[PDB]
């Protein structure tokens, strides 16, 4: 997250830390958000290579013991079945990982509440970004959980020529573009919580910025839009 603020403990217990294994240690590589006790949400450009992954869960410190981690194993990789990695910009850029094991849920533990179908906010709603991402363009990764406020740009705006253009989609959320706050690598995968009748709920799984750069004035950071795939969500829980 560039231009963020650190998070506090327990304000986003939904969010949880995609690792791989790399030689001896795990290196941090997305995001994602935890929808039921053993199946986490997140980007599919996240699992495009063929490692060995684990989710970390109440993840606070990425460096330090936080006395409140659960380290478990994705044991089942489903892709949505149209994501095509030479093109990021035709959508469908989400996945859901099975879990080794359910987690337990505790206050540094929680679901992330889904959208219902179909739900489009309107024009600058109040959302937050979260992650451990690189915090400047060509940066290096947080230590601990950052959060900026970001709120969206509706597709009208976002896919006018000044902004993406035609390469922003409508199952796509637009959110920032004010060239201080975006979302960066690292990020991706992650969750926009965006306040609606009193309760966040995660309408975003963070997919691309700017090759130019990730806080760029008038390229907000793109998000897949999850109310476009609440039924496909929920066939695959109830199926697997
Ligand atoms: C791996 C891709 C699928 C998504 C990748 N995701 C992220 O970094 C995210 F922001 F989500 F956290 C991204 O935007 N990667 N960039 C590598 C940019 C990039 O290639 N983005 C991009 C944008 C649009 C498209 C469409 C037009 C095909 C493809 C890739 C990040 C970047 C930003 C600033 C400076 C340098 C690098
Ligand atoms: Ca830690």
């Amino acid at each position: 997250v560039v231009g963020g603020t650190e998070a506090q403990r327990n304000s986003w217990p939904s969010q949880i830390s995609l690792q791989y294994r790399s030689g001896s240690s795990w290196a941090h590589t997305c995001g994602g958000t935890l929808i039921r006790q053993n199946w986490v949400m997140t980007a599919a450009h996240c699992v495009d290579r063929e490692l060995t992954f684990r989710v970390v869960v109440g993840e606070h410190n990425l460096n330090q013991n936080n006395g409140t981690e659960q380290y478990v194993g994705v044991q089942k990789i489903v892709v949505h079945p149209y994501w095509n990695t030479d093109d990021v910009a035709a959508g469908y850029d989400i996945a859901l990982l099975r879990l080794a094991q359910s987690v337990t849920l505790n206050s540094y533990v929680q679901l992330g509440v889904l959208p219902r179908a179909g739900t489009i906010l309107a024009n600058n709603s109040p959302c937050y970004i979260t992650g451990w991402g690189l915090t400047r363009t060509n940066g290096q990764l947080a230590q601990t959980l950052q959060q900026a406020y970001l709120p969206t740009v509706d597709y009208a705006i976002c896919s006018s020529s000044s902004y993406w253009g035609s390469t922003v989609k409508n199952s796509m959320v637009c959110a920032g573009g004010d060239g201080v706050r975006s979302g960066c690598q690292g990020d991706s995968g992650g969750p926009l919580h965006c306040l609606v009748n009193g309760q966040y709920a995660v309408h975003g799984v963070t997919s691309f910025v700017s090759r130019l750069g990730c806080n760029v004035t008038r390229k907000p950071t793109v998000f897949t839009r999850v109310s476009a795939y609440i039924s496909w969500i929920n066939n695959v829980i109830a199926s697997n």
